[PDB]
């Protein structure tokens, strides 16, 4: 919702309340875990007009969690998602720095439509695949205006060298090019970067150089959502033996993910996925499947304000999984207010 | 403050700062504590019209303390004290999800109209007498419009297994019902619970079920407030050993809450109020008295938005007490601004 | 940006993305750190006429870092920086209460003027001379409207007994007069405090009352701004042994800024400042220099909303400093957006 827009500078201030509970069985060995997950988000986004050529702009977002108490863990979950500052310029391109996403998300968000769930693989202080600290982000639209629907964008990633090995990480440079040609759009994305001494002196993952790289297809038209996303990290993947309470990062990953969503005329917009991340050669287990699941999901939107929504997660995951992984469903009920 | 007015989607934007400073002796022994208590809050409450018949809300509030510095402790006693979302749907009632008051609140908050303090039996994270996580509320008002005046409501709790003793709970259910005529206002409410085995797991509190229950009288009328409570807890009132550092709830409390109100037409509002909970059967002690006080307090409302009040406490405990209790008195001085 | 203003109240919500990169050496031995440094701030300034003569207001601030990660550490550097609220009354003056910078900086944030660094003296929860919570302020100015550009202040510092002896303080009384004529301004302001019976059992510091005075005098008129700054402490600037990891505050410093910047019509706004704070008699050590450096920096605003600034800071302090203070620069760049 816009609260200024005098001096060609417009602030729209937005958030939501999500009242959302997860089911599960026993949920230690859940896919999603079990319980209250409500949440709160706020944030804004600026736009001022510079010149004619040129524009600012500003995203902040956060995330206040609603499922802890009022003492001790009051805290927990709380986190800063989205800032960053940036211009746009003409037909040059846009460039920004902060916390965003990685370029990789380019193409990786494409399956990230479900529900609640979906993109098990942007991970949040992974390189490149999710929200990332400290990223310069140079993306040109159009190529200059002169092929239309051609988009491409170049990352440079700063070192992040955080006292975890999982948020670590070091000095990286990424890309990515897209095309999106009456209702379709194709992208390839890729992204390489230093590892943390910390990250290396780990006993999941070996190797001085994490890669990142997905493709995506889209269709995004007639009330219908379609996607597909392949991927394959080195090094740059997050797994953790349950067994042994062993952090690290896969050796190698394949995945794959898939979306078919159809949006109602009157509001129900159900959902149809799958989501498949396979490890290869970690240490001391070799192959694993770090997610394998089908969903089945539906939303139901009243107007653009309120919604309510379902997602179950048919969980493929088996009870030997060498990982400690979930092998037990999650059904997600919420209802969402937001502005 | 409104902030947004299109599409029939209302958003106010509300918050406040309180300048707060708690004055006591020593304030180790003190009832409410000493030294600077500032705080601020920030909330928006948004309501959207879905249809002639339909209507969606969501609602978040934040309490960020002021009172900490910004080292170390500035995250101290921040916390989510609001979100949930919700359907207000014809003369059939209302539900909504997430963090809320609990049911016994609808007859517990008649008498938490102190400027500072009051309503000691409203523990948050205390299953139906205070703000909890995971609570589905249908709440009906005039009984389906037939009986003007009498509403009534019903709550399912979720399981909430916190890592902490204090702050879960286990499933339970609570209801209410009401009556509000010509300026009088009376109520009961009840609820039970299931106990973590956490909370079964503590010194004190004994049983497999928590109960809470509390009627209410009110008059809010001709510039007069004035309200009584009764209520009885089983194995649900958070008490703690202060001589032996042991935690657990008390396995029963009668607590008893008055107050009387005058407003006047120029601003000053002065208080008169009584609060007496006294535990039962507690394991090694038996029979103790949680609070004991007498309150005279004023506040001076400038207008909607300005206000300052005092408020004092008669400390009724003695330096006897068995759990260690404090006994001296405690005034509050707070200025408030408001949006 | 204002958001309501009816019924004689204003209320102007603001804030900022900032994306901060600061560039160093190895940055263990940097004067101001490296790696990412983004932050966002939000905040709302309330102002409510209560009659002709009166005026009630109210001002919260907060900052919420941008550079941690989703996980664990994702609430660092978060912190309420304001929080205060009072009455602006006709020609006698204003007093408010709650978290605010301390009547020193009344002359200290006259060189606090510097793009990213500067006013390194203006400690938070340092008695007076930054942001320190619980402080009732009495400020009048225009001495009661006799004499023109002639204020003053007096403010009562409440005892705040954190766990730190670093965040802590005792009771305290400070004042400041100042008097701007014509471009210029020259300020002096005192306090005094009781020192923590924790600040007391230090190794660093000797003494029970802490003492800050600083004196002012800057030039801001035809695109110039010109500042200079004299402070002395006893017991009360926060100091750290690097080599023993030993706490305290220094017995006696000698504190002075310089700051020299000229705002170009067209935006760019080069600075020139100096900075520099030497410990006297510290228990081990004797006298050490706290802060040497001098400041090269440049600030660009597109317009009142957007700016990208560079902060050069050319370190004096040198290698054999026996407290461990950092002797590397520091390149801080930046970009941001508010509103
Ligand atoms: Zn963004
Ligand atoms: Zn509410
Ligand atoms: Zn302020």
């Amino acid at each position: 919702a816009e609260i200024y827009n005098k001096d060609g500078n417009k602030v729209d201030l937005y958030g939501k309340a999500v009242g959302l509970h997860y089911f599960s069985k026993g949920g230690e060995n859940s896919y999603g875990g079990n319980g209250d997950m409500t949440y709160a988000r706020l944030g804004f986004k600026g736009e001022t007009q510079i010149n004619s050529d040129l524009t600012g702009y500003g995203h902040w977002e956060y995330n206040f969690q609603g499922n802890n108490s009022e003492g001790a863990d009051a805290q927990t979950g709380n986190k800063t998602r989205h800032a960053h500052a940036g211009l746009k310029y003409a037909d040059v391109g846009s460039f920004d720095y902060g916390r965003n996403y990685g370029v990789v998300y380019d193409a990786l968000g494409y399956t990230d439509m479900l529900p609640e769930f979906g993109g098990d693989t942007a991970y949040s202080d992974d390189f490149f695949v999710g929200r990332v600290g400290g990223v310069a982000t140079y993306r040109n639209s159009n190529f200059f205006g002169l092929v239309d629907g051609l988009n491409f964008a170049v990352q440079y990633l700063g070192k992040n060298e955080r006292d975890t090995a999982r948020r670590s990480n070091g000095d990286g440079v990424g890309g990515s090019i897209s095309y999106e040609y009456e209702g379709f759009g194709i992208v390839g994305a890729y992204g390489a970067a230093d590892r943390t001494n910390l990250q290396e002196a780990q006993p999941l993952g070996n190797g001085k150089k994490a890669e990142q790289w997905a493709t995506g297809l889209k269709y995004d038209a007639n009330n219908i959502y379609l996607a597909a996303n392949y991927g394959e990290t080195r090094n740059a993947t997050p797994i953790t033996n349950k067994f042994t309470n062993t952090s690290g990062f896969a050796n190698k990953t394949q995945d794959v993910l898939l979306v078919a969503q159809y949006q109602f005329d009157f509001g129900l917009r159900p959902s149809i996925a799958y989501t498949k991340s396979k490890a290869k050669d970690v240490e001391g287990i070799g192959d694993v499947d770090l997610v394998n699941y089908f969903e089945v999901g539906a939303t139901y939107y009243f107007n653009k304000n309120m919604s309510t929504y379902v997602d179950y997660i048919i969980n493929q995951i088996d009870s030997d999984n060498k990982l400690g992984v979930g092998s037990d469903d999650t059904v997600a009920v919420g209802i969402v207010y937001q502005f």
